[PDB]
């Protein structure tokens, strides 16, 4: 398991809890020095079990496959919360057997079906340590259109963060002031999938991408992505979606 303590957080026990996260999610082999996640995991071991603690001690353990990194729900005391799709129906088999009563979500854990139950989009949701105080504490006790917003900070504070050295970076800057995402964190989430898949077919051509990703850069800028010695790929991402999953 990994925990998190927002009650004493700095910008450096927030960056140790999201290397701490990234070492949890179990990898055969690097491609381009970046963890590969496998391919798939049978059983209650797909599942790594994230224990928040909001400012004033209060707590939510978040089940995470470790394959994509994907959110499947929580247990909030003895209620526990399932997105409504199958790999989140599958997971509630095997975690928080224990709860009283199992609530699914009137939504999938989709950021596109995620936006619209919040009824906001990403680009307007500010986020940040504060926003992941204000989200546990929101997903304490049910409120549906609520938890879609805390679930975006959630997925973006946590998830986002283990994937991109860029976007643990931008929430260590928002550690004691929430700020909506930068141009680059959406584009770097909206790219996971398909930088992954360039990286590793980039092994079999040379470090060159076969199809090149556009990205935003930290300026702001739009930037072609076209083989493994961009800083991208040298110094941002952190883990890679198997091919086998795309
Ligand atoms: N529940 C959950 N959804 C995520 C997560 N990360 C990204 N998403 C979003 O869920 C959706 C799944 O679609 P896809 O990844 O295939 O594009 C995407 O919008 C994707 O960016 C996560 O870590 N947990
Ligand atoms: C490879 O990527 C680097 C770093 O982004 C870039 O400077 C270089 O021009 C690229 N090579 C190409 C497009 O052949």
């Amino acid at each position: 398991d990994v925990s998190f303590r927002l009650s004493g957080a700095d910008p450096r026990s927030y960056g140790m809890f999201i290397k701490d996260l990234r070492n949890a999610l179990p990898f055969r082999e690097k491609v381009y020095n970046i963890p590969l996640l496998l391919p798939s995991v049978s059983g209650a071991g797909r599942y790594l079990l994230m224990h928040l603690f909001n400012y004033d001690g209060k707590t939510i353990t978040v089940a995470v496959d470790v394959t994509n990194v994907y959110i499947m729900g929580y247990l909030a005391d003895t209620t526990s919360y399932f997105f409504n799709e199958p790999a989140a129906e599958l997971a509630s088999q095997y975690v928080f057997r224990d709860a009283r009563r199992k609530i699914t979500l009137p939504y999938s854990g989709n950021y596109e079906r995620l936006q619209i139950a919040a009824g906001k989009p990403r680009e307007k949701i500010p986020i940040g340590l504060p926003a992941l105080d204000s989200a546990i504490s929101t997903l304490l006790h049910y409120d549906s259109t609520a938890a879609a917003g805390a679930l975006l900070v959630l997925i973006q504070t946590t998830a986002e963060a283990a994937r991109f050295k860029y976007i643990e970076q931008q929430i260590q800057e928002r550690a004691y002031r929430d700020e909506v995402p930068s141009l680059a964190t959406i584009s770097l989430e909206n790219s996971w999938s398909g930088l992954s898949k360039q990286i590793q077919l980039a092994q079999g051509n040379n470090g060159i991408f076969r199809t090149p990703i556009v990205l935003v850069d930290n300026k702001g800028n739009r930037v072609q992505i076209t083989n493994v010695t961009s800083k991208v790929v040298t110094s941002n991402i952190q883990l890679l979606l198997n091919t086998r999953n795309i």
